[PDB]
């Protein structure tokens, strides 16, 4: 048929999408910006449609439940048929891509750590090796599922601590890890992906450091329904705007040119 | 049809695929070692086939031939029906993804500078404001693509002057350019990509250095015919092996485990 506007999927996680300063007076896409709204405007620019942003519903990244077998998140809109596309940072993983589609990635990360400044971690490895320091990772994701997948000695037995940790070392969002980090004079780690540490790194109070190497490195993709006619388009339209140059500079855009700790 | 005998088209290119000290003795895919031929090894064990492994008969990653309009390397191959799948560290590129299928990245690298240890550079900025040192690409693939289709000022200036130097700049495998820095007494830089770079760096006689931060970032990716069958098996397979950290132990396996330079 005719042309219809494509309804993209994302989450509201700084900076790929956030509300503006003034969101309150305005509508529509307009009420968003960061990264990923910049980069939405690029990809339909290039594959010629128009689209409407709307932020997932359940706050989540998508995960299938063990018990409803329901995918819930961006994931989820996907699946179901509630959105044509997600553009977010949607890390691109083996169960996820037996179900949906992922363009190549448009930007690389790995699992890092996130510590209040001062605090005497170094590793994984670290902190596997002590119980003072409390830490844990998003309530559901990508992150979470390394860990209760991983076969690594270190990372099972990461695993095994915060799985039965009490009171719940999880967090709803990125946030929250940032936050609890913040206000744990040191007695909390946030194991999350590079790509938000190192943003969070150039925030005020500039009280956080990532510290060690990633534990693994991927990617984030644009994703579209399995099978789905966009997809080819929107791949291709990445990988020309990666080869631009037009993706780093959004990542200094964002990242850099306005950090707030020099 | 029953199953058959996997094609695979590959490029000798260390430490990916390298003749064994002793494949004079051996024939068949036991002449050769190394990353790419370690992962074959496992992707035809996840996809479940059995497989041969051919060098490309011209030596090239892959290029459309401006006159003839035909694609030669491993692409052409492909392109062609010469082989089923090319295992190797071929970058992934809008060109290529245009007429060939990439599975997901299965390693991370961007274009990088290589000096003689002591030469005065430390960026491409600083290549591009100097004449005293020469410095070139390799003869054919992404990495010379990139200058040439290039519009930011600083890497237009670079091809500029490489496009027109004469004697000639290009050399015909990584080898030759490893070989010309070394014995060019720090009047030549090489411009390749990192991983081959970060690889050079810890072998003797160790007198090469990876400077500056890289250009661009993108990956490897495992490529088939267009529409062909294996691709989505692959792909699946690539994502399974790097979740379960092979690829990191791969890497790890080839580049540093045994480097010769401390
Ligand atoms: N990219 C998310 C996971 C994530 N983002 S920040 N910290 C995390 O664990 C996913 O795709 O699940
Ligand atoms: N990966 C090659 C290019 C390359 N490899 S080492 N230095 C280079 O320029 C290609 O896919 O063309």
């Amino acid at each position: 048929g005719a042309n219809k506007t494509v309804v993209v999927t994302t989450i509201l996680e700084s900076p790929y999408v956030m509300m503006k300063k003034n969101h309150e007076m305005l509508e529509g896409n307009e009420r968003y910006e960061g990264y990923c709204v910049d980069l939405a405007a690029e990809i339909a620019k290039h594959c010629g449609f128009k689209y409407k942003l709307t932020i997932v519903g359940d706050g989540k990244y998508g995960a299938r439940d063990a018990d409803t077998k329901i995918w819930n998140g961006m994931v989820g809109e996907l699946v179901y048929g509630k959105a044509d596309i997600a553009i977010a940072p949607l890390t691109i993983t083996l169960v996820r891509e037996e179900v949906i589609d992922f363009s190549k990635p448009f930007m690389s990360l790995g699992i890092s750590i996130m510590i209040k400044k001062g605090t005497p971690i170094e590793s994984a490895e670290d902190l596997s090796k002590q119980t003072e320091i409390a830490y844990g990772t998003l309530d559901s994701g990508s992150t979470k599922e390394f860990f209760r997948r991983s076969k690594i000695a270190v990372f099972d037995k990461m695993w095994t601590y915060m799985r039965s940790a009490e009171p719940s070392v999880f967090v709803r969002t990125t946030a929250e890890g940032v936050a609890r980090v913040r206000k744990s004079k040191g007695k909390y780690a946030y194991l999350l992906e590079s790509t938000m540490n190192e943003y969070i790194e150039q925030r005020k109070p500039c009280d956080t450091m990532k510290v060690g190497g990633n534990l693994d490195s991927k990617g984030y993709g644009i994703a579209t329904p399995k099978g789905s006619s966009l997809g080819n388009a929107v791949n291709l339209a990445v990988l020309k705007l990666n080869e631009q140059g037009l993706l780093d500079k959004l990542k200094n855009k964002w990242w850099y040119d306005k950090g707030e700790c020099g």
